[PDB]
């Protein structure tokens, strides 16, 4: 049995929209407003993670100073703990540290109250020096969280109730009006049908992975393999093993204006299967022209609890060219990754609509 959702339509505040802009460091940034009064961060909304940070005053090194701090003790809502305690995170090109805090931040005209957040006060590992960075909105499931009760997605659904438990990404930075959608889709921005994935796991955003084809060859799979869904990443990714098999078939080389035109015709078609899905990324997609070079779109990046058997899915390599959307699954029913293909067209996002069922 598969019963399916539909595309239902709300009301024009059940939906709201976050522009994303296209920083010349392949952030993907929007707007996030901290405290009372208001203090606006910048920061990256990120389906790989689900603690809220944000770059404080608290940290005074050299690749914080350069962007707007937030400063806790200007904030009227800002409320740290008697006992305080830290947070450590650890990623592959970096690593953030800081103390906790609550604090009532608002996200497109909604507010939200008691929102446990990590102030960030260290960033040394240099990574954080090629980047403006202020923040990151974690988007991931709960079981993700370093610290706090709620997450900041279900702590906002829990005091905005016309929300519904789900979002959206569509990415378009050449026009630069990519968007974030909060509560629904809109039917603006993808043609065609939505196909549904289901989480197997609710750590990341992640669904079966059935096998990768560039062309005609076979990269994966050979052993169960998945796929993580995450928008706080420009490159599509694979295990260390796969990565090297990979660049045999597409590898970077220098290319000209009119040697780059017909590397997208020559080069080969990728197939992504997802069971009965297949998701196809076209030469013009996933290469990109960088100081006269022709990149294959991909970086190596082994997963860590998934060893060699998890690729990621990122924002320039597939999210650019395919509509996603995120329902959160409750109890039985599953969360579920719904894909399309982007419209790629500015139209007029003023009616929106939501998966239900
Ligand atoms: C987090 O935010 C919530 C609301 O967004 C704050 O509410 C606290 O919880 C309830 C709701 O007002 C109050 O507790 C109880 O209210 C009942 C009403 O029937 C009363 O009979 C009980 O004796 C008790 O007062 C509580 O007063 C309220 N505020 C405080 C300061 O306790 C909550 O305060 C925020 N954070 C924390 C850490 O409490
Ligand atoms: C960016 C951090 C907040 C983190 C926690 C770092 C992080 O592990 N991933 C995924 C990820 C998810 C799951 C398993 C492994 C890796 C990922 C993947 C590949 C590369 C990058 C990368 O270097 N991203 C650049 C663009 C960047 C952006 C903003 C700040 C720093 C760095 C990131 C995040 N989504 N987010």
């Amino acid at each position: 049995v598969k019963n399916a959702h539909a595309v239902v339509e709300q009301t024009e505040e059940n939906v709201f929209l976050i522009p994303l802009k296209h920083l010349r460091d392949s952030q993907f940034v929007g707007t996030l407003l901290v405290g009372v009064p208001p203090q606006e961060i910048h920061p990256i909304f990120d389906t790989g993670s689900t603690n809220l940070w944000v770059v404080t005053t608290d940290c005074e090194e050299e690749s914080c100073k350069k962007v707007k701090r937030y400063n806790p003790y200007k904030s009227k809502t800002f409320r740290r703990s008697f006992i305080g305690k830290n947070l450590h995170i650890v990623f592959g090109s970096g690593s953030i540290s800081g103390s906790i805090g609550k604090e009532t931040f608002v996200l497109g005209d909604h507010t939200v109250r008691n929102q446990t957040f990590g102030l960030v006060e260290s960033e040394s590992n240099n990574i954080f020096d090629y980047i403006d960075f202020e923040g990151i909105v974690g988007l991931g499931f709960p079981e993700m969280l370093s610290a706090g009760k709620v997450s900041f997605f279900d702590n906002l659904l829990s005091q905005n109730k016309n929300l519904s438990p789900q979002f959206s990404f569509y990415i378009s930075p050449e026009d630069n009006t990519s968007t974030f959608l909060v509560g629904g889709v809109s039917k603006s921005f993808y043609e065609g049908s939505i196909y549904m994935l289901p989480v197997v796991k609710e750590y990341y955003w992640e669904v079966e992975l059935d096998g990768i084809y560039v062309g005609e060859k076979k990269i994966c799979c050979e052993e169960k393999s998945y796929a993580i869904f995450d928008t706080g990443t420009s490159y599509n990714t694979m295990p260390s093993a796969q990565m090297k098999g990979f660049f045999d078939v597409v590898p970077s080389a220098p290319c000209t204006e009119e040697n780059y035109q017909e590397v997208l015709k020559n080069y080969p078609v990728i197939k992504y299967l997802f069971g009965d899905l297949v998701i196809e990324l076209l030469p013009e997609e996933y290469m990109i022209l960088n100081e006269e070079s022709c990149i294959p779109a991909y970086m190596q990046i082994d997963v860590p609890s998934e060893k060699n058997h998890a690729y990621l899915l990122g924002s320039i390599a597939f999210m650019r060219h395919y509509y996603t959307v995120f329902v959160r699954g409750a109890g039985g029913q599953p969360s579920m990754v719904g894909v399309a293909k982007a419209r790629a067209a500015a139209e007029a996002a003023q009616k929106v609509a939501e998966l239900e069922n």
